[PDB]
C-alpha cells in the first residue's frame, strides 16, 4: 500500500473511555487499570467493554493511522460511527456502527455478522488502519509484514461522521495488560 501520506495525529477523548482506563497525558497510549481509575461517569463512556474512541471526527477524505499491539492476547481496532451505542451490552458489526477488526483466543477475524475469519501468516506488531469516506472503504494492513494486507471493508455505509475505535480487551489471564499505542508518523 501507499497511504502513509494520509498520515492524521490521532489522540484519544478521556470522556468517552471506560471508567478502567487509563490514558497517558499525550493521549496516545491506553491500558487496562487494575481497578476503576477515580472519574465520575457520564453518557459517553462505554460502559461494558474497555473501550475509547479517538477525538477526531472525520466525515470526508482519506485518512491513516498506525496501532502498537505488541505482546496483547485480545483487542478490537477500526472505526464506528460517531452516534454508536455506549451503555450495555452489543455486537460489533456494520449494522451496530461499527467497522472493526479483532484478536481473539489467537485468531483474527473481522467483525463482519456473522464475523470473518482472517488468515495472517505473520502475527502483527502494529495494525495500519486507513479509511476513504467518499468511497465507502476500510482497510486494515500488516505494518509488520511489509504492510500486507489483512481486510477491506468495502460499500460501507458511514450514515455520520466517524470516529477513531480501540478496545484494550479485558485482562482475566493476566497476559493482556499490554497498551495500544498510536505510534509515530
Ligand atoms: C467493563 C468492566 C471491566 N472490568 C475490567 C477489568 N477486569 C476486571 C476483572 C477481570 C478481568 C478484567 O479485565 N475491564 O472492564
Amino acid at each position: 500500500h501507499h497511504h502513509h501520506h494520509h498520515m492524521v495525529h490521532i489522540t484519544l477523548d478521556r470522556n468517552t473511555a471506560n471508567s478502567w482506563l487509563i490514558i497517558s497525558k499525550d493521549r496516545r497510549q491506553v491500558r487496562m487499570g487494575d481497578t476503576h481509575q477515580n472519574v465520575s461517569d457520564n453518557k459517553e463512556r462505554f460502559s461494558n467493554y474497555p473501550m475509547v474512541l479517538g477525538a477526531q471526527r472525520f466525515s470526508s477524505g482519506k485518512m491513516y493511522w498506525e496501532v502498537d499491539v505488541t505482546q496483547k492476547e485480545a483487542w478490537d481496532l477500526g472505526v464506528c460511527r460517531d452516534s454508536v451505542q455506549r451503555k450495555g451490552q452489543f455486537s460489533l458489526s456494520p449494522e451496530n456502527g461499527f467497522w472493526t477488526i479483532w484478536l481473539w483466543q489467537d485468531s483474527y477475524e473481522a467483525g463482519t455478522s456473522p464475523q470473518t475469519t482472517l488468515h495472517i501468516q505473520v502475527p502483527p506488531c502494529q495494525i495500519g488502519i486507513f479509511v476513504d469516506y467518499e468511497a465507502g472503504v476500510v482497510s486494515f494492513y500488516n505494518i509488520t509484514d511489509h504492510g500486507s494486507l489483512i481486510y477491506t471493508f468495502s460499500e460501507c455505509v458511514f450514515a455520520g461522521p466517524l470516529r477513531p475505535f480501540f478496545n484494550v480487551g479485558f485482562n482475566y489471564s493476566g497476559g493482556n495488560a499490554a497498551p495500544l499505542k498510536l505510534c509515530p508518523l
